[PDB]
């Protein structure tokens, strides 16, 4: 069945048909024929919103199937108006690409590698290998914002096994039964990622580095992108 979030990440309203209903203590876990509700992936949180005016409280994936936890019992089940909480969606889209952008700027400018990231509701972090002084950190922040306004294309795709052999990456790709998705900041960076990203760097608006500290062999950098930064 259909996962719309990987086909067009900007779809915020869609038509759906409830294929299954399971009542699990108070809540109604539903399957849909097609969904734009992201369950979560690559560190990024899942969606909330409405299915037929009934609030979606949780979205998860189990055995390749996206399940929606509804607070009330579905009545009508065909041709339903389904809408994402777009503010939540887009916030997570911006923070994730924000991380990729910074990571790509740190490597492009200074050869500095990323070894971790965290996307939280309040703040997000990225870990860069080694000590970094304030000068280099602020230069990466500047360059990130420069490429936002340069508006680079961000391609999200699942390569065919033919075109997957011509994919050049700096980190080895996972061994999986699942399909490899690629997120590519055109001209800057190309990484395997299951996230849902904006289609350009301009969509980030602005990126601000808040503060940083040492974490073992790394510099843990706190950042905000988009509406969080203002
Ligand atoms: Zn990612």
């Amino acid at each position: 069945l259909t996962k719309l979030y990987y086909e067009d990440q900007y779809i915020k309203e869609f038509k759906g048909e409830i294929i299954e209903v399971k009542e699990i203590d108070g809540k109604f876990h539903v399957l849909l024929d097609q969904t734009a509700f992201f369950p979560g992936g690559g560190g990024q949180m899942g969606d909330l919103g409405l299915i037929d005016g009934i609030k979606v409280l949780d979205v998860y994936e189990e055995e390749g199937k996206v399940y929606h936890v509804l607070e009330k019992e579905p009545k009508k089940l065909k041709n339903l108006q389904c809408e994402l909480d777009w503010e939540r969606r887009f916030d997570g889209m911006q923070q994730h690409l924000g991380q990729h952008l910074l990571s790509g700027c740190f490597y492009d400018l200074f050869g500095a590698n990323t070894c971790g990231f965290h996307l939280g509701k309040e703040i997000s972090t990225v870990d860069i290998v080694g000590f970094l002084d304030e000068k280099t950190i602020r230069e990466a922040e500047k360059e990130a914002n420069r490429l936002i306004f340069e508006n680079l294309e961000v391609k999200s795709y699942a390569p065919s096994k033919k075109e997957l052999k011509k994919v050049k990456t700096r980190r080895a790709l996972p061994k999986t039964d699942e399909e490899i998705r690629i997120v590519e900041i055109v001209g800057l960076d190309l990484n395997a990622c299951c996230g849902v990203h904006p289609r350009n760097t301009r969509d980030l608006q602005v990126i601000k580095i808040r503060r940083w500290e040492k974490h073992k062999n790394a510099t843990r950098i706190e950042y905000v992108a988009g509406n969080r930064a203002v």
